[PDB]
């Protein structure tokens, strides 16, 4: 349609705000109309995942924002049935988590229920890490794998959690996942480095930066 074709216009000069603004003034954002029309569904994914925070956006933008990326909406629990049941786009499984985090560090102000929706998300996306492993053996996405892991353990483990990085967090997932470290040490970004190598070096650079960073400002 003209409509949507204005949309991905505006994404294309990333006005992203003015194209989500759009797609909330024509009724775009609707798991109704996600589930009829895919490329929709992925234009939303993708500017929201541009978007630094939900929260200065006009309020009826919002609230059909948040719609979409609380945990326990409906239409979230939809979506995300839509989102993480294409296993083979797992970039965009991992733009869906990220704007869930985003309303949870942003939207959210009482930390009880930042941290109550903190460990809600986190079975999320363990259960689905499980699935993933499991399903796509042999036909595994590494470096969306490698992202995926690195978003559970950075952003949800660290930030949402204001909890500094460390080691035993990836060694803690592989015990709650003991399927995990296998697969990860089995599967390479290049000779020699796995997607467990990868990950325990982003783990100690990570370290090194939250440790100096600030210092050398």
């Amino acid at each position: 349609s003209e409509v949507f074709q204005e949309c991905v216009n505006l994404f294309i000069k990333r006005d992203i705000k003015d194209c989500l603004e759009k797609m909330s003034e024509v009724g775009f954002i609707d798991i109704t109309v996600f589930k009829s029309n895919p490329m929709i569904l992925d234009l939303f994914v993708s500017a929201c995942d541009i978007m630094p925070s939900f929260t200065k956006l006009g309020l009826t933008l919002q609230s059909e924002i948040l719609n979409i990326f609380t945990l326990d909406t409906p239409q979230c629990i939809e979506t995300r049935k839509i989102i993480l049941g294409d296993l083979s786009k797992l970039l965009v499984i991992n733009k869906f988590f990220r704007c869930c985090i985003k309303v949870i560090q942003f939207n959210l102000t009482d930390h009880t229920e930042q941290e109550e929706k903190t460990l809600e998300l986190e079975s999320i996306m363990s259960d689905f890490i499980f699935v993933y492993i499991t399903k796509m053996r042999t036909t595994i996405d590494v470096v969306g794998l490698q992202e995926l892991i690195e978003i559970f353990i950075f952003q949800v483990k660290v930030k949402l959690h204001h909890k500094k990085p460390s080691p035993n967090m990836y060694w803690a997932l592989c015990k709650t996942l003991p399927k995990l470290s296998p697969t990860l040490k089995g599967l390479y970004l290049s000779k020699d480095v796995s997607i467990e190598d990868a990950i325990l070096n982003s783990i100690d650079n990570k370290i090194q930066k939250d440790k100096l960073e600030v210092l050398f400002q």
